[PDB]
């Protein structure tokens, strides 16, 4: 029914059938990406034609293809051959990651490197990482993965505690060749284990934690209809899921009186990159785009009740395609629940004698993914007062290396001889805005200090200024915490009762952006990460800040290319791209398993309503 | 038993008796401040002498006094006459705020101003505010309060909705004279009411919220002994309460194996200033130090179970003295409870096949105070991983004015003709550090970008740098969000197993600091608010960043004076003073009652432990 419904197992199977029938999915083909296409702007087609987009990989080396199909009409709408050496390789297949360790196990150079370190190949695990784009001419036209070694002493051992430094190998996953084996020298392999479930390391488990029971006797306050349409405390939205981006929120709107007022048309984390800052040749190439290269939704965890999600939880089990086009369900991959959120508003008035207190609550929509040693949680929150917030939670096991005898300026020591290279976790939130409709504009708001003098004799006055970003070329902005800089998305054609354009204010955490030298490969490939805010004019094919094909793709696509069009964004259908991230200098406390660290952003109403929208909240 | 125990009603009664019998509490005397004194450095002297510090005001204009008494021996240890014209006026008495409206009610100038506006004097409430600035000549030596008018139509009416602009009066509360009435012109009094409990404004109340039950079948995981000593998940501390500062945390320590390791000796919000940025003569002097001038602890609210504090709550009911020395209990003034705090650590490992998830929780200690129209919540959090955090919650009703015809650059419009002047809420957290002992030092840590070239050919490297603050003259620091600046408090004499000084890292929110012109009276009186972080050498008499007698003092007192001593702070008993605040440009959504907005800071372990201190947390 709803054109925003989740993809069904049936639709996935249908796509597979359509491709097979078209002669586009024979035995040598693989689905590297498959997702449902969002409806185009405006009620074009009389009805809603369900379409899917697919990236088809060829294991024999033939050029891949991008194909769009109509599952409703059973037809291929478009199919284009891709020149990967130019526009980029398709995302990595889960089945290719396994290829690396296997191939290296039979390579003389690799075996010789392990023998030199007295390491048994059968106990050496190899972490397969994306290759990026550097100075290796032979990699032109090759589908490459780079491997870093870790020793696993036994089946349940945490290999991350035993990094094999000074060694790295490059592999052509298609031709099944080891292009290079680099050995910069033998480094002692850290000896201590990092088995956080081992009693000798955890010591006796504490028995002081009493239980906390969180329940909802009458059930949750939100309703779920059409499989993924949420209605909660005036909020309305559709919870989508894409194998690349993960959870995606659609049609976020708020009920104000007799009308449903749109706020954000589509909200997603369109990219997430983890750049490493260790200049060692062994890892200086290390940068993985979880979203763009790996597809985070694909690795979403099945969330356990009471453990991952506590309270009255309503689950969604999104379906994705496997490498052959078969539907695969991610059971309980999405948690949805509401939670108490402290005091919302409070005032004890002496004159009126009235004491008033109201509590707040928020709707939570989340999923958690695992990328090798890292695990990331994605959380979207909706508050009673109209605030929208996103929060990323980073945990898992830190990527390790050896710790240099002479110390290091780019690595921290976690244990004897065990290092943790410095790195960042930078996200890009793509917010297709729709403040009271699609006619929107962005204003940069700065606090303004005033000089003592005429009109300000006491020197106490302070103000603010707003600058409307009118063209894309002027919409690449930097944060400025010192001046309390924020960005307001308003609708110049929709005013509140005080005759002011309605709006929402974006509050950033103002964390450092990409630190890499501007001339670096990563600065170019992750250009979006160098600035805090970008505003573009909406366009169907501008989906990710890094373009459609990130794997082994040079700069040239993404935000810098979109912005160049210098389109009008003053009172138009626009998209805000907010960069935010964490800069991680690992601490001893992050070992053997790290406690969650967080980062995000939020948007609060700014003259969107005619007064507080929570005056109708009961005392309960 | 414990020298850090809360003051008892009996102790207050004893102080009253001691003062009375000593002839220091005559009919004209008033207790402007009364608090127990913390133990001095060195608890070697068995059995501590319970001493109280008292500020005695004299309503006849006679010299006030600072008296120290011993309730243990029942004697007056010291009594010093105060020269208010030199060292500042004593905190405002609750009974003085009341005299302002009463005195104005009989002043011909005031009555004429109201008559011209057709306002019934019996319906005009007067918000009594501190002098706000120091300048006027005739005010020197004179104990002044200023008054701003608001119309209350009926007993339960919210007067804040009806400000009477263009009018302000100054009152000498001791001589009981109206020194001046300034009328700059008539402004319409905003017509709409702001009664948030009126169905007319709230509309039909929501019936969509289902209950959320939060319980603890086996009780809380924390224990409370000695009335205020808390032990929870390895944490140990004493919860104190002072009429000026409110909740104060003492001896914060963490159990690491067989050792109780100290982290912070005393933590408190030593000051909180609210400067207004409207250049109008009616309010350009407006600045109130809630802590220093009003005493926030005095106005702490009684917190209702299931409303202000939800869950399994353990209350503390601190006792304070009234203006006459009588004990007054603040029933349920302090809430204490633990709450679930999502996922603590998580990792699903492919190689080991082990899936691990642990949840986090925080211990919460809080109180809420009401200062006229504003209501502020103070929250201290202790996390399982060793993190300590403070969070202030600002709510209540915004201070209003008229919204001038033609607009304003320093006031926002909340309703027809109703304005809300721009202002800030800036706090100062005084942290008497004790990282593994009193020998501490502070290092400013900045992220360091590196240029591509030799040793960094790919231009991916990035580092960090730490600068030790060795003398107070170089310990006045500013934030730098761009470089991810933080401050680490370490103990150079206590190292972790990796031979590195143990420490804790302070993460600020990097919000704007005091915006007023550098030459303003407020910039001098609240100099602490102009810089993000100050470090001083510990001293018994250096309690507040604004000095002991903030009211009507000329400026420079507190931090600027302490810092001028230029003492050694490199490996010494030091105190960190962190300035943090909110810059408020009121929104329509903040009217008629504002939803909570927050600010805070946190400190996380930085090489304090030898590995993660939460490996012993059970799965459950
Ligand atoms: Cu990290
Ligand atoms: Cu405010």
């Amino acid at each position: 029914a709803s054109p925003f419904r989740l993809a069904s197992a049936g639709e996935i199977s249908e796509v597979q059938g359509i491709l097979r029938t078209a002669g586009l999915l024979g035995p040598e083909k693989r689905i590297a990406y498959l997702g449902v296409l969002d409806p185009a702007r405006g009620a074009g087609s009389e009805a809603e034609d369900r379409r899917f987009r697919v990236f088809i990989h060829d294991v024999s080396g033939a050029r891949p293809q991008e194909v769009t199909v109509s599952v409703t009409n059973g037809t291929v709408i478009s199919a284009v051959e891709l020149d990967t050496a130019a526009t980029g390789e398709l995302p990595v297949l889960e089945e290719e990651f396994e290829v690396v360790e296997q191939l290296l196990a039979t390579d003389e150079r690799w075996l010789k490197a392990l023998a030199a370190r007295n390491l048994d190949v059968s106990k050496v695990r190899v972490a397969p990482l994306s290759a990026g784009v550097f100075e290796y001419a032979e990699e032109r036209g090759r589908r490459i993965l780079r491997g870093l070694a870790f020793v696993q002493d036994f089946p349940e051992d945490s290999a991350w505690a035993h990094p094999v430094d000074g060694l790295v190998a490059y592999v052509d996953v298609v031709s099944k060749e080891v292009t290079r084996v680099i050995d910069t020298g033998v480094f002692p392999v850290p000896a201590e284990h990092g088995n956080y479930t081992d009693p000798e390391l955890t010591g006796p488990l504490r028995t002081t934690q009493k239980p906390i029971s969180i329940t909802q006797p009458e059930g949750p306050s939100f309703t779920v209809t059409g499989g993924n349409h949420i209605e909660w405390e005036k909020w309305s939205l559709d919870v989508g899921f894409d194998v690349r981006e993960g959870v995606v929120l659609h049609n976020i709107a708020f009920r104000d009186g007799d009308r449903l007022r749109p706020i954000i048309n589509r909200a997603s984390i369109a990219e997430m990159v983890v750049p490493y800052g260790d200049p060692s040749p062994i890892r200086s190439w290390q940068n993985y785009f979880a979203t763009g290269e790996y597809l985070v939704g694909q690795y979403a965890n099945s969330l356990e009740l009471g453990c991952d999600c506590l309270g009255d939880i309503t689950y969604l089990s999104p379906v994705i395609s496997d490498a052959f086009g078969n539907p695969r369900e991610i059971r309980n991959g999405i948690c949805m629940h509401e939670e108490d959120w402290g005091i919302l508003a409070k005032h004890s008035d002496l004159w009126s004698g009235i004491n008033y207190t109201r509590r707040n609550r928020r709707m939570v929509i989340s999923f958690f993914t695992t990328i090798g040693n890292y695990d990331y949680g994605f959380y979207w929150y909706l508050y009673l007062d109209g605030t929208i917030e996103f929060e990323a939670k980073a945990t898992g096991v830190v990527f390790t290396s050896a710790f240099p005898e002479g110390g290091s300026d780019n690595i921290s020591q976690l244990a004897p001889g065990l290092g943790a290279p410095f790195h960042q976790h930078i996200f890009s939130a793509r917010l297709d805005m729709a403040i009271d409709g699609f006619t929107n504009r962005v204003e940069e708001e700065d606090v303004v200090r005033q000089t003592m003098g005429p009109g300000n004799e006491r020197g106490n006055a302070f103000s603010r200024k707003r600058t409307v970003l009118t063209r894309e070329s002027e919409a690449v902005r930097e944060a400025d915490a010192r001046t309390g800089r924020t960005w307001i998305i308003s609708n110049p054609e929709s005013k509140n009762r005080l005759n002011e354009p309605v709006g929402y204010k974006l509050h950033a955490h103002n964390q450092p952006t990409l630190l890499a030298d501007p001339g670096s490969s990563i600065a170019r490939r992750a250009a979006f990460a160098t600035k805090d805010l970008w505003v573009t004019r909406y366009a169907d094919d501008e989906r990710y800040p890094t373009g459609d094909f990130v794997n082994q793709h040079s700069g040239g696509a993404g935000l810098p290319s979109y912005i160049a069009q210098d389109r009008d964004i003053d009172g138009q259908d626009i998209v805000v791209w907010h960069t935010f991230g964490l800069t991680h200098f690992p601490r001893v406390e992050d070992w053997p398993i790290m406690p969650v660290d967080t980062v995000g952003f939020k948007l609060r109403p700014e003259g969107f309503f005619d007064r507080s929208p929570v005056l109708d909240v009961p005392a309960n």
